[PDB]
């Protein structure tokens, strides 16, 4: 039967014998141990919630929306193997993250490993493949009535991605790929679920409805292919959808503080990873930048590093712990400004590494007891976009009318408000120091402000408190 | 001593005795009687929130902001009189509202007197006097230290605007004072921040602004020879969200097709009734509706009664104004045809509203019509929708300051914050309605509307395709 | 098909179009003019809430609680046609509540009308009549399934009562009758919903979980009858259910202000009742009391009398008038305090009418400027229990074990805990008095306290305050 | 200046500076890594919250109240070293918590170190004392007015108690200030005000205590002859209720049956592993995980972290402790038989726990065994549930006031309040579980069980006649 859990998003939830077998593995448990938003609790105090509880609620949320599509759309043929192909790969998604989470596949494997190219998205396939394979889970998902061949496939592809690509389900089956990961327009449970958890835990409240969304979806056929469409009616809630996910990287997850201490971590971490050993398959040893490519040393890879280089004592670790002891102490690399480019320029990847000399060759008109040099500045790159680089992805859904329910239209931007964003991408580019006395840090303002009327940048908000001598070089920010 | 309230929105609220004595009276309590959000009511079945309790609302947000200004700026001089002028000011800011709040000056007075121009916060100002003079307030006033020949003067001012330097209550070194309750400036008052949380709460929509951390990182500046009320720098994005929660507030509620179709209806309603009921006010004399705001003695008696009052009527000479209302309470409403929008920076004037039933009427479509319908037949809403200051953005019109330079005010502009934000300020929304409900006449009135949208080159409505198939191919600017 | 309505405690919530034709009646319409709490506004500001939103809440948990017992025991037969049944007795359960509601049949209809026995109760069910015929409903009853001789005869019985005594169900559908109104034990979805819609309007915190005994509940044999029963481990909750509803009472419903005001209101309805004129049925005149008789006349009596009389001219209508006016000056009678019986003596309701006399004479150790005659004193004696007189309702509910899911069991107090009650009803009598100058009012102190003294009642907890010369008079007291 | 901090319960918050400093110690931050409710989490997965955020709210909370003290009453004197004072130590409190909280004092330490009588409070004055000498803090206090030879004494003396009247920091007509973070006299304190509000918030149950209304109504008076905090007299069915609220999250959540359980089997694991694991503190020595409490530089380094340690070894020696831990991840727990309550006014003393797996094991069913069990086979849990004062009623020991007279204390007694009210305010819960897990093990366990309850006269099983059919008849106490 059921097993009943409590959880304060959604309450007292309903987990079927198969999800518990899944969950109860060392595999799904070590989920308790990897933070949401990795250093965000640095700065939000409340956001200490894990992964584990997240994977619960995409679980859940995946089952509510194709219960309910099954309900008023017997015609579309939803099994109850399908219902629980689809409950099983929301509650196993983010099986692949690592230590902190986004930091990891973000910041970490990127710069540690630049030979391959790795996503959290392609460990949960992995590891649910380990998982499966080392707990006996196969037998059982016959015994439901599951078809291990095509669905363990169905449910890789609905994580991670692929006429028709997929191998799992057919045409008239579609709307199913589009519940926990939606590659067309990334409205998925995935987001309904840690909008409502994250807001609960940083103390920032959620303006999105999900619950809504729910009741007036509904499957047309679009292009000869089934797909999840919406009343016209909900269209200015869906563009307020994607004004939430923005807002909440603004004023959270790309927090310039939250986001220096992930950045300290990895440094930690990067001078580690010679030095720290995780036992894998068939005794080997693994590194923290290894880890990913053998799933049981990978099962043992957590937030719990952190506090393992920490804790240490060993001599070969003392410049890592060094780093994390600057973090407890709070003395963190000092925030400099923000600016973004112009015109409608961009800033390509290849040239990242190129920023800081650039910062450091700035020529302020020379006021400085200190010169600095590249290895003495941080610059991110941040790209914000509605999830769809430039794209509205309100331009790949489709709608239905009260009086034709059946068949699906679309409605532009220009159809609905003059209000509305006139672009979906922009970059943000935050500068830092690592120097954090009163004189380097006087310096690396002048230095930044200088280099950001150099490029042709917006005028730092701040610019004629910091550097009054220099935002007078350009007429055009009086 | 104090008197202490609880209120769900900001939980046990301390009542100086001067505000009881001003909330114990009929002119106050007349508040509890009309609905905060009209006919939203008849939409949002939790929205029974009345005028009441948002008064008492803004009234305590209003003292909050002015103490924690004067907690961490004893330069100020802030006084313990200005205080209590500003929780006042709060308290009876609303004292105007009419019957169904804004349905009364949006649209019945409108109507029924184009003559005048007049606002509820006109209608606050007049009552709150009525209400100082037949309950003798003006000694208690004097009683804790105000001084009512300048105090009352600077109360009206706070909440209607003035009446070099326009206000005669405060100097220009108090000029933040006026930033609180109704700020002319930008539009950032504690009024919004009220009714935010409480129609959030009520209505089962989410609020998503914290009025709490705006007033942590607040401050008073210099700016261009007067004293303002100035954020962090760090908090403009913040402020940009302010106004998107605003606009979204009346997409979803308070401009919802039904809720406004409701309002009209209850205003016809009004309307015919308007010769036949008479409400008593000053030394016996007999008001109507529409001129009750005249008096009030008799606006004192004005409230959403009216309305039930109506409804239960046996009188044969407000059977008309009876019919409309039964017809609400049945649920056979008038019939939402469709919204549309101007184009390129064309815009419709007030003068010209009451002329657009006609123009759809006159609608030539394509050679096929069995029925005609009348001008009589339609209703065409426009409705403004901005960030509170027609076309500008009101965030140029805030001051910020910076961690470094805290006494410093500077400005920041749109594109020093993000490319993602409102590239226009104001739009106007344009919804068609039709009184004859049976298929027959709205198959017409879609062909009708649509014709006119294609004729006047508006936006092609959402359903266009669906609701008229045989129009929406023979416009260029659609396909 | 559905109508999707959004009600702040439950959400986006599905309405039947049968409920929809029966909500869009002058009839169901009322109850926005009819306050939940009644004179409850004029303590607490939040809760301006009416019966019509509650009514919509009790409808929607009724079809939530018969749908689960209906999917997870397809055995106990329960219909499209039961559900349906339960939902409409849900939304029309309080349609006979009269102006301020419990104001209304808890003391103006037995003061102005000894003769009858009234209940709001009793007016649903008259009311519900008249709307089925007033409004042509019958035959869409009959357009879903019903059938009216059997189905109206049920929808009654839920609403106010009836070997077996029902005639719309048979003794294998008993459990039907526990989900509206529950006399068996109390236990209904009416509570549910008061509970999370009058906390969230007074800004009192709700604790009961009612999703979670729905979660748990079950069908069981009883004593030959079928039964809805809860898991072993809820008894701890159900308990704590019963304690909730008592201390919703003592903070809000009996507040001793809120209490005046309804008496206030009760009495200005008396001074006008002979002068207010509702049409009735074939033109004929009720008045407010007689309204109860004649449903079409009856539909027009709301709070609105209210505002009526405050906002009159006709001069028969002063004395009443003049009650109103003194409520918008805030110029109540004065609480004078409370009192409790002891040993475990009662208090009939025979002598609640002598009460006033006893206290007025009382010979206090006189020092007193005025004397004070009966009419002065109010004595309000309020019967606080948990629903069900003396009894404990807990010994009435059934429960079942993990190991035995079809076997009833009972479950005592001593079983559960020492730190429950161990009474299950009490009286409290509050006094107050009419004449507010400070003369008056210190003067019915003493009276009062040397009542309390007379009848061996509890000791006034602001005795030594309010009457320092009279609280010496009792050893017993220090 | 301020530092503003966004607390999900409480809001956004000011913290001083002295306050910082304290903070942004390891000492401090060691608090990030221990959860509030230990094994908790296993069962409420809501419940990831640690002590940091707690120890946070405290000390805001704790700040709070005594503003409030002084601003109504300025003729108590309180000053801003009396405030800071205070929310050093509301902040401080729980330093000395270790891995898993209560897990670690309630059930580690007692197996591991019977010798010695160690309590968590006692943990934090010296991890406080540790904290102040290895970071400079003592200048620093004396930089914003403190005086630490009385103040550092003040601050262990509200944490922990006690070191005619017994204190050295403050003296009697400053007493109403240890009433605050750990209230000794009654238990109404702002440490269950904060965890109240921040366990409901993370578990899904949902809080009915309003402390900001206690706040409103509490003042200082005179009650033989000293100053002390108490309440409005209409309060005290608040407080009566706020005793339940507490005893009410015991039940629901904090003594979960299968959360105990899982504190169980961590702590054996730690057992298991104590000989094995070495945490480097002073001076290069080496503690172990319950010598740690001895020093505070390893016990700096020991928290929540430890069980991961465990679970991911390879050291042959911590194979025992491997396992349980393991046992825990694939969901195989002791199983639990039952619950059962002592009668009468017998009482279990703490003495004889060690001895009940015994007794237990030791029942003589009547005729009907295939198997044996023995006493290792057995857990039996005792708990103590009470009003926090033993068997006292704690509205004894409040004091409260009337509105006529705001100065003068008195009592209220329980009968003066309702007849529904508990008759006693301690009772003991009894659980016993079995190791072994299989179905034959399990059928015998619950007639061992049920047999020693019928022997030693203790209330009768809830699913009595479901587990053992055979034995609930014998007995005349129960049918
Ligand atoms: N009174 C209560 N109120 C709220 N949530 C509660 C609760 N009691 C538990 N939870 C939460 C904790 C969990 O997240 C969830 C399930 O806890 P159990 O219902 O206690 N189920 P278990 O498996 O112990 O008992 P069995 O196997 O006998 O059915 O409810
Ligand atoms: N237990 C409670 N919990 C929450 N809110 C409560 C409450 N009791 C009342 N309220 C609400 C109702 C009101 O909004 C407010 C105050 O009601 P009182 O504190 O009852 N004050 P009053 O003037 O009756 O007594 P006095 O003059 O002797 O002080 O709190
Ligand atoms: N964006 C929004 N967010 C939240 N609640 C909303 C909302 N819009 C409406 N409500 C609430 C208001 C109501 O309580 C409920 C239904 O409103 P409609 O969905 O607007 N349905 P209608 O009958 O106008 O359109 P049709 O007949 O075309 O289906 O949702
Ligand atoms: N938009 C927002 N809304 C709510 N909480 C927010 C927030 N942004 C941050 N928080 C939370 C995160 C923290 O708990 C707190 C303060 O973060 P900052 O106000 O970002 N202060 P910081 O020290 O970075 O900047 P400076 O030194 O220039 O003043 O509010
Ligand atoms: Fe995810
Ligand atoms: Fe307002
Ligand atoms: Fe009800
Ligand atoms: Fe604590
Ligand atoms: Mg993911
Ligand atoms: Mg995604
Ligand atoms: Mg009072
Ligand atoms: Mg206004
Ligand atoms: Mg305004
Ligand atoms: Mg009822
Ligand atoms: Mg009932
Ligand atoms: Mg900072
Ligand atoms: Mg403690
Ligand atoms: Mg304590």
């Amino acid at each position: 039967t059921m097993k009943v859990i409590n959880d304060p998003i959604h309450g007292h939830i309903e987990l079927h014998p198969l999800l518990v077998r899944i969950i109860n593995t060392p595999q799904f448990q070590r989920l308790r141990y990897i933070k949401q938003l990795g250093g965000g609790y640095y700065v939000f105090p409340g956001a200490s919630h894990n992964r584990f509880e997240h994977s619960l609620g995409v679980g859940y949320l995946a089952g509510c929306l194709v219960h309910a599509l099954g309900e008023k759309q017997p015609e579309l043929q939803i099994s109850e193997r399908d219902v629980l192909c689809v409950q099983i790969a929301g509650l196993c998604h983010d099986l692949g993250h690592g230590p902190f989470s986004h930091m990891f596949d973000g910041r970490f494997i990127p710069l540690a490993r630049p030979e391959v190219k790795w996503t959290h998205e392609q460990g949960s396939v992995m590891m649910f493949e380990h998982l499966i394979n080392s707990n006996g889970i196969k037998p059982v998902m016959e015994q439901y009535g599951l078809i291990p061949e095509e669905d363990i496939c169905f449910i890789k592809e609905q994580i991670v991605g692929p006429l028709w690509p997929y191998k799992g389900r057919p045409e008239n089956k579609s709307f199913l790929y589009e519940i926990v990961s939606n590659k067309r327009n990334g409205i998925d449970v995935d987001k309904w679920d840690y909008f409502a958890r994250d807001c609960h835990h940083l103390g920032i409240q959620n303006n999105f409805d999900y619950k809504r969304f729910i009741k007036f979806a509904r499957v047309c056929e679009v292009d000869n292919e089934l797909r999840i469409c919406a009343r016209d009616k909900e269209v200015g809630n869906l563009y307020d959808m994607f004004h939430t996910r923005n807002s909440l990287h603004r004023r959270a997850y790309q927090h310039k503080v939250g986001n220096i201490i992930d950045t300290m971590i990895t440094d930690a971490f990067l001078k580690a990873d010679d030095y720290i050993e995780i036992t894998g398959a068939g005794g080997k040893k693994y590194r923290i930048s290894t880890a990913i490519d053998d799933m049981e040393a990978y099962t043992k890879l957590t937030d719990n590093i952190f506090l393992e280089i920490l804790y240490s004592t060993d001599p070969k670790l003392k410049d890592a712990r060094e780093i994390l002891k600057q973090i407890e102490y709070r003395n963190l690399f000092k925030y400099v400004g923000e600016t973004q480019p112009t015109g409608q320029i961009k800033i390509k990847r290849e040239d990242y590494e190129s920023l800081p000399k650039e910062v450091a060759s700035a020529k302020p008109k020379v006021l400085l007891d200190v010169k600095l040099k590249a290895e003495d500045f941080i610059v991110d790159v941040i790209n914000m976009d509605y999830g769809m680089q430039e794209k509205n992805p309100i331009d790949h859904v489709s709608f239905y009318c009260k009086t034709a329910p059946n068949r699906a239209i679309r409605i532009t931007k220009n159809q609905v408000s003059q209000l509305l964003p006139e672009k979906f991408a922009e970059q943000l580019i935050r500068v830092y120091c690592k120097k954090v006395d009163r004189k380097s840090l006087y310096a690396a303002r002048q230095y930044f402000v200088q280099w950001c009327a150099d490029r042709n940048f917006t005028k730092p908000q701040d610019g004629d408190v910091i550097a009054p001598l220099i935002t007078p070089q350009k007429k055009e920010w009086n």
